[PDB]
């Protein structure tokens, strides 16, 4: 679990979305597994706008943060689940890294801030939903 807060909006993986999230959507798209919401008080969190391929994820599997190499926004394979159908998963970022159901939604920074959230994983790998280009999250 986890999410991003930054201006009017929150953000979160779309597969873990709530009731609030779909009432007050903004912008969603299954093949990111993103979704946006508007949320009435003020988020403090930064974007970064880079092309870094370095930073730190937060594992709650862990309660631990940890520094990663990570490969450059992609479309990957992703297995079906309770959520979705076999298919390609687009604006994915893979690094090497632990990572079990229940860490989607910690957040990867870089030292620009919030670059993405944990989306997919397993098999030493964990996989980040980018965020930096969708550049309407900060006006
Ligand atoms: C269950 C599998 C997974 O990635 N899922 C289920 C949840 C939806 C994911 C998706 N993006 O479509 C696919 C998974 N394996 O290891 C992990 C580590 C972190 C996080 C999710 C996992
Ligand atoms: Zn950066």
């Amino acid at each position: 679990s986890g999410a991003i807060y930054v201006g009017n909006y929150r953000v979160v993986n779309r597969h873990l979305a709530t009731h609030n999230d779909w009432a007050n959507l903004v912008w969603e798209d299954s093949s990111r597994d993103l979704l946006v919401s508007s949320t009435t008080a003020q988020g403090c969190d930064t974007i970064a706008r880079c092309d870094c391929q370095t930073g730190v994820y937060y594992c709650s599997s862990r309660r631990k943060h940890y520094p990663v190499s990570f490969s450059k926004p992609s479309l990957i394979f992703v297995e079906a689940s309770e959520y979705y159908p076999a298919r390609y998963q687009s604006h994915l970022m893979l690094a090497v890294g632990h990572s079990e159901p229940g860490d989607c939604g910690g957040i990867l920074r870089c030292q620009h801030g919030v670059v993405g959230i944990v989306s997919t994983g397993g098999n030493g790998l964990v996989g980040f939903a980018d965020v930096r280009d969708l550049l309407w999250l900060d006006e």
